[PDB]
């Protein structure tokens, strides 16, 4: 029930990056195939009940190999499985990185943009395989959380008109994660073109909104999504 | 039989909440041998029992850098000292890096008194009814303006900030320790919960009032875990 | 170049420190390792750019950097990602990385005519020159201008640099949104002290104080062939 | 004795940790470690004061803390050299390390003459006491203040610690120039709860908000004789 | 002989600051093997005595997270990475962590000469004759305010640094490297003395002046070490 996960409220989001250790390659390569069995197996053991997908970090992001997103109905499945991951011979050769969950949540502001906003903002992404993504956590200052719902709807209003034109080359989706960890906000893009992504951040730059966020990025983690297989194939040889 | 609830609910009792990661090397060791080192610990505590009160947290897959943290209670430091330091002296804590740790005393309240007779009654109810709960802690620091201010300004803006709270009383057990001199932070706040997408709620109402600002230091880390019995925890080190 | 001096091209710099364990190994084991990594970068010398910088000695916990140029990150994705699969690769800590695409220019245009012909001169004729990397991330202040504010500050910018016009190279990537700053700036030079002198200058302009990070790291390395820098590892 | 009153006495407050690889070692080579040490210590024990804190289990990555006196930072360079050259020293990760003198009043000849009498009360009947040591960076205003804005400062800090006079030591070490904090504060108390007030309280006055830097790390530990701490490492 | 001072007071030369860490591995060598190591980087120095000055200091036991510190002098930086590689790669230098690292260009006064004929005549001392003294470091980074400041407002913020430290220039020798472009701070302060107490109370006297709060960066680290003999510091990691 990919379907399910992906879009719905409720399902709770987690970000998880690992780096592999230099004595994973001391490990002889009988060692490492084994390995990679075992957590393809796991990974496959879990998909009844979680989501889970990969990226490559490893080329792209400082100090990141692998990064999984994972989507649960409760976090304490999303610990289960973690945890497991983590125990695996793979597992035990791997510095555990940033570690950001967060909660999907219907729209706040967008019943209060104009009604031709909100019929454009139906697009939300391209038909892609294998495409770039990015992952930027945020947290907002205290005078964010002071203004009034008016100021803000105004705020995400003009946040929102600046992105319209990348709404079509950019896949978005938000994960509120206030309380689970030290952001407010996960923000996950998949895109083909990283140069329009580039000018939309540019552009979001520019708007009031922008100011308010205490903290912006910090990481902001590029990698390349690709099924499991591919990216623990690179580890075996 | 025990009065163990005396510690976890009383004031003057030390409250202290030490974080521990396991090391890689710790799988190195043969699965009979990792779970000899989980009765050795098992023991300890309960050689403890009398003492100090002990619970325990699984962190790993929810808090970056933490597999495991206790919430220990005692009307000494001295003695979560020497208890802390006996665990980490089993042949599991020989392999425990330590990670965050932090101290605080439970007191009784400072400003409630203040407040309007029906908040003081709703404030009696404290949590749920709840087996296996989510925890979480976040350490909090005030700035130089919160400290500047008088009392009844204080009183006001804690006032907001319980009022803020009211949504929340039956979802959430809550618990604040006065950490201030014993490391560098004001206050740590623990919290039970079922529903975190409440606690999620929560706090973004208390992110709304006056109060928030004159946080200096909040979180960093914020530590989200899953409430368990001891063994269990350390039975996911013997596989 | 093409891809030296056109625009849509990415530029990724990536440094990597020399583990302790790598000088445990065997002189023999050392030497076929380098072989192993010319070989690779020359297969995919057809797909993309690589040049390289020794740091070892001039920036703190950094050896060795490549400066890859490619037409999409994911080439320079694979060829990094290989490269540290390599048996060199595997003694190598992941130091910083940064991307940005070049891009055309912004201000210029809105340059006085004499100040634009000024610029067409970038660098000098100098081979084996230092190098230094200085990331930026501009204030929210400074996005909040609007185009003419901007467009004053740079040519203030411009303005200040131009006697070091010729004795310094420099080449400005876009790398907002591909990590945490918004610029990599990348600079040759024979005269270190003039380069000193260029950013001296340039403290002193407005737009500098809209900085709010200003190198952290600032790489600073000299220019060589990758062969010459393995060869130290080759002992 | 002789160094923990008098001025000129500068004192030097080191933290260690103990590695994993440190239970890897057989019994008996662990307690020949120990020995080695205590002898070290007594060697020195001549020329320098050291005093020993267990900083396990109520600071976070550290074990044991050194408070070293010496009228020469020399001599206590020396010693923690030699420390750390010991077997056991070669298994430490060396954690913190401040230095400062300790120094004559600069601010209390302008107290009251009330207050300047109760000041000679320094501290309690104990044995084995918390010690807690938290390093302080003043912010650049409260330089920019004259001496006689200073003095009330102190005197409304002076005034809100005098009900603890009795139930918490003090000493104060000035470590301007030689790390990167102005000062070092030293407090021994049975009661953590009397020094959470005392410090709840100085929070409250005026001075505070000048502190650029407040702890990082506040480290608390244990006071108690060296045998008994390296005792733990030696089962 | 040997016109060394050239680097060590001259204008156009670069210094360099490399710290040095010795890793845990390094006493798994025998007796034998490590003194062999002294030989060899002493030797290396005495290869390299033609193109650079290096000189030597003891931070181990007085700065954080650091054991030893080069100071060396250049005509070019390239000199001191050649140097500094070779360094690395001796067998003592392949047991080093490398700390810091940070350089910086020796110039001819900037401000000294708009100060009083008085001032400029009490600056021609520099330092003591002193032998195996203190050593410090303080890295520093200006604010974009300084910057922004014309000639004559930075000259009077540097007289007014200068008047401070009058009364220091017998106890504490003293130099500046213009380090802008280099790395992440615009100057690297070095200081020689007998007397760390007069140090001391030298940059207390530096705190209070103007100038100061334009130091968005000051020490972070303040490296603090003995100033001694190559041999005497590598002696001590062979007993
Ligand atoms: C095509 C691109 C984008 C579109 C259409 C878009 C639109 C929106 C909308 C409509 C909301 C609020 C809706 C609601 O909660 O009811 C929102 C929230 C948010 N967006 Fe974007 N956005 C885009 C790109 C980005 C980018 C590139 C960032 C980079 C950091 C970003 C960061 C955020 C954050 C932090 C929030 C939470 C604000 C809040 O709800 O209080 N968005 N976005
Ligand atoms: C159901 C939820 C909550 C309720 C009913 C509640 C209520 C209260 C009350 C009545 C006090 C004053 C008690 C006293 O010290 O006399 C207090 C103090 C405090 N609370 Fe909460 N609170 C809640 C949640 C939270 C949360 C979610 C946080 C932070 C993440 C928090 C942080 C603090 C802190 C730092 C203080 C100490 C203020 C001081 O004594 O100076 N509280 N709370
Ligand atoms: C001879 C030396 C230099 C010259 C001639 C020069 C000239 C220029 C020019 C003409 C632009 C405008 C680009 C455009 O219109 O898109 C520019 C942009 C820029 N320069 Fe430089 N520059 C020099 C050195 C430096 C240095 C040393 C730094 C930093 C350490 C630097 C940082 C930047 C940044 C961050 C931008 C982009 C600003 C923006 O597009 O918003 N430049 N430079
Ligand atoms: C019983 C408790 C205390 C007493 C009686 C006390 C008293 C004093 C006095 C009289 C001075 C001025 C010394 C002089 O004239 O040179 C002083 C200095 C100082 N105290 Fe305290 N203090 C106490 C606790 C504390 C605590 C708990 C802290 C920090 C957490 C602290 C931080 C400082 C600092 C940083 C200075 C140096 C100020 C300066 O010289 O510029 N003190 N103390
Ligand atoms: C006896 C001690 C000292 C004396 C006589 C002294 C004197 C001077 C003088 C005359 C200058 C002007 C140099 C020029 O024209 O370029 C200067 C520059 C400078 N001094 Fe000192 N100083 C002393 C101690 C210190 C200390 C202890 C520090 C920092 C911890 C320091 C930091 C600096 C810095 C950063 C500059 C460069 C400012 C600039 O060029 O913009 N000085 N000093
Ligand atoms: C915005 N997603
Ligand atoms: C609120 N504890
Ligand atoms: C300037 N590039
Ligand atoms: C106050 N020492
Ligand atoms: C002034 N050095």
């Amino acid at each position: 029930d990919r379907e399910k996960l992906l879009t719905e409220s409720g399902v709770y989001g987690t970000f998880a990056t690992f780096q592999m250790d230099h004595d994973w390659w001391d490990l002889p390569g009988e060692s490492r195939v084994i390995s990679v069995a075992e957590v393809k197996g796991l990974v496959e053991q879990w998909s009844g009940k979680i989501l889970v997908e990969s990226y490559l970090l490893r080329g792209l992001s400082d100090h990141a190999d692998l990064m999984f997103r994972v989507h649960a109905r409760t976090l304490s499945d999303t610990q289960q499985f973690l945890s497991a991951f983590m125990g695996t011979r793979l597992g035990r050769h791997l510095t555990s990185g940033g570690l950001l969950h967060g909660v999907s949540k219907k729209p706040t502001y967008v019943a209060g943009f104009p009604e031709s906003m909100k019929t454009e903002l139906q697009v939300n992404g391209e038909s892609g395989s294998r495409p770039y993504a990015i992952v930027i956590p945020i947290k907002k200052d205290a005078e964010f959380w002071a203004l009034d719902q008016e100021a803000r709807t105004a705020l995400m209003q003009e946040h929102t008109q600046a992105a319209l034109p990348y709404l079509k080359t950019v896949k978005r989706k938000l994960y509120h994660s206030t309380g689970l960890d030290d952001v407010d906000f996960i923000t996950y893009f998949e895109t083909e073109r990283l140069e329009d992504f580039h000018n939309l951040v540019r552009a979001l730059q520019q708007v009031k909104e922008f100011r308010h966020n205490r903290r912006f990025g910090h990481p902001t983690l590029l990698g390349t999504m690709s099924p499991l297989d591919e990216i623990l194939e690179k580890f075996a040889q």
